[PDB]
């Protein structure tokens, strides 16, 4: 099959994917970084996302494995000395499948409708001023967020920022996405929810600015300024993230392996 | 239809219970507390869940209805002067369906295996001593729990005590369970995830003894303390629970109405 | 001086406390445990806590050593290795004074008004029913509490179970006592303030029933039913506890020991 | 007494300013916004704030007063219908000081050593990139804090943004500040105490960066962006802002107005 691996760029991680690549040609494999089918990532988790948004157009045509030279990841997921032994299974397996999420950022005349993919989670701030927006759930005026913003999370994203926040965290089997809030105003004059709310798919949270129209968006490790900003509209991804898997690792035991003991 | 209409007790309920009683004697409905098909609850959500375990061994016979004669309830969710409009739609509606959560408790050689089916939420606490449990997930070891106490949540339950642990909310739409902790105790030595835990249907979760095999569980309402205990067993629950709808009541402005404002 | 070694009962520490009084037995001191000078307690924090409410009423009389045996306790802070040198400077030092919470149960006729003393926190739940009180500081109505209960704490008692209800960790040098909520019912109807409450010395936090007036009160590790309470009062108490200071062991060492890592 | 007004600008404040000024004429009162000794502010607690800092090289020389034409304030607690009876008596009262906060910045060569005063509280983000710093306990290190940020709060201004991070109130008369978090990264490898940490006169906190130098360093409503940094270091400031006291409004009861009910 067509493959290519991405690398964190330090020493350790060059010369694994040197050394993969090197087995990868006793088999009937083909490097191309263009098309792969094989999409491997050696580093971090960090690592791993970009190479997910680097391919983020043919997510149905692409499984991708995460090789971890430092700490467990939860994309990245096994250790270095099963490369060679995960060179061959790969030229010889399973499909898992995880959700994404989708948001929509709407503007003003002179600017289109913007759609990003997120693996982990999208969150909005405010550029400098106070971070006010009326939330809107299915058309349904829910509440009128004050505070430092909101994180919309996908399952396998609930044990990265949205865990920071107090979030719940959700087996990636379940297609939902989870909005958190970020140092919330509550007195008796503003109210929010508090609560983590979690959605199911078709359900659209909508983002709706009350003064300010400019915000910092960011979707997974990148952040935006956006301008002028109309609406910001959450939703499950009808697009699903593809690993190839090679042995099973439940995602309770990742859990546990990260956050209580290895 | 076969039909009977449970009270809170006191006179504003019984009143309007006797008014739709009235009112359903102008139609084809035999008023029959044992096997009904249609349950009224005329009260709080306490007289909601007193009806639902009531009849909890016909649930794919019966569909509920709630009537709050206080404030607003998640389950009794109509107002009493929509009675006799209640009562003309009843004679002629949809259904809708809200998971359920099963708990398996298991003792040693002298008492048989009991299990509980919950509409809210399910707790474990200790009997006096402390509360140490090791929880196991699809029988992986996850963690070892010091505390106060657990809450294992159905989607419609989260609302309710799972919303005063710092649970996140979860659209009933969702076949889901939800994991808080009470009070955990977390040092260099005692460690817990933490994080509310979100499991899908089909995913196992055991809490096994340490120590003091006794405790007190507590289904909804009801609280048991039970003695010698080996094993306790949460999972989604594959009976559902069946609702009337006779109109468009969002499950997120029922939120919105019971917590920011109506 | 007159001096006194308590015990946890199992074979490390009953040796230990030969040996020191034996090597106390090489020196002018006196072995009392009616009138000691000089307490010291050889175990965990649970039995530093016991020694404590052992001597209660000759606090300013008398000066405590914890020695553990287990993990470094926050009252019992010295290893085991330290007890031949911690004999020598106890017999030839400065001392420490943590600040005390009292805690005050009015009942009705025919029961006199009891006071405690807590070194750690005290804490009130409902029995069987639902916890219903309404929170009076200084004679001012400031809410009515719906939940699980509340916990008054200790400054030295914010790294108990003060810390594990979101409580914030204080220096014991400040004279206070912070009030922390346990699942806090909060909607549209029931409002608790949520934050973690620290009042100063001379403030009187008084809880007072609503309908039933039965509460399990725990001081410490004991816990007690009361029954016909018309108030309970929480205030700093006058009276401190005295450390025997052999070393510097600052309070946010101890912390970053206990919980970050040692 | 020398005086003066400062507005929020808009109309009814600056109306209920020039109102007071022709009261102020009918008595011995001269107004001078160079040297007052008494600072009105009338707005809210955000006018409050300005005219703290406007003033803050003469504290020990003006006690402000606050009027709120919006809702209640915790700085401007006076309804604008006492103005009237608030210029007879301010013009013939007591005085009640609150504690403040001290941050200093130190740099690398080039650039010197800058402090800030805060009344309501000092935070500290990255610029940019990720949030690693050191804290320094009294030379100690405690812990590797990775996350959003850090706040450091007054105890007046533990109802304002440390009350979002989950931080306790204290009572004003308690001179300490608070240390939250924003968004702490806690798993395996990255450990934080996760509790607010509150701390005595004399006790400095000292964040030093691992990393980057840059940080966003916001004292109230200020934010500046500080660039090669070396040290930031917190502790209770030897200055207290004064009141001028024309009746009793405890601090608990403003808290009860602003967060529970008026
Ligand atoms: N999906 C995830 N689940 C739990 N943790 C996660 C996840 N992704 C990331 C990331 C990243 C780089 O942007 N991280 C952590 C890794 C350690 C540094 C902080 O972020
Ligand atoms: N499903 C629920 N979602 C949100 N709140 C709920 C729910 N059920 C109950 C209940 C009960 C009686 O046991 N409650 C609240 C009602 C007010 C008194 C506290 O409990
Ligand atoms: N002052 C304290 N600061 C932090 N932790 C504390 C404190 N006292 C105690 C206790 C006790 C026995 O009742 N503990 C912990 C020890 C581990 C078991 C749980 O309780
Ligand atoms: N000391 C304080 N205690 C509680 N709340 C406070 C405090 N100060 C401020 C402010 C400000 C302007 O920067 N606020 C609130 C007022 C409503 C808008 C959010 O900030």
């Amino acid at each position: 099959m067509k493959y290519m691996i991405t690398s964190k760029g330090d020493e350790k991680s060059d010369l694994l994917r040197l050394n993969m690549i090197a087995g990868f040609g006793e088999y009937d494999m083909e490097y191309d970084d263009v098309e792969p089918e094989i999409v491997i990532s050696i580093g971090g988790d960090g690592t791993f996302l970009s190479a997910f948004h680097q391919y983020e157009e043919r997510l149905d045509e692409i499984a991708f494995i995460g090789i971890h030279t430092g700490h467990l990841g939860f994309y990245a997921d096994w250790r270095p000395a099963e490369a060679d032994k995960l060179v061959k299974l790969l030229a010889k397996y399973q499909k898992v499948s995880y959700p994404l999420l989708k948001t929509t950022v709407k503007y003003g005349i002179g600017k289109k409708e913007a759609t990003y993919l997120a693996l982990n989670e999208s969150t909005v701030k405010s550029s400098g001023g106070p971070f006010v927006v009326d939330v809107v759930i299915n058309d349904i005026h829910f509440e009128r967020f004050r505070g430092d913003g909101l994180c919309m999370s996908t399952p396998s994203g609930t044990t990265a920022y949205n865990k920071s926040l107090g979030g719940a965290l959700m087996h990636p089997s379940i297609e939902a996405m989870q909005l958190t809030e970020m140092a919330s105003i509550n007195n008796r004059v503003y109210r929010t929810i508090g609560s983590p709310l979690v959605f199911p798919k078709h359900h659209v949270v909508s983002l709706q600015p009350v003064n300010d129209k400019d915000f910092q968006i960011s979707v997974d490790h990148l952040s935006i300024l956006h301008r002028d900003v109309q609406e910001i509209r959450y939703e499950v991804s009808a697009k699903k993230i593809h690993f190839a898997r090679f042995r099973s690792f439940p995602f309770w035991r990742r859990v546990h392996d990260s956050f209580i003991e290895d």
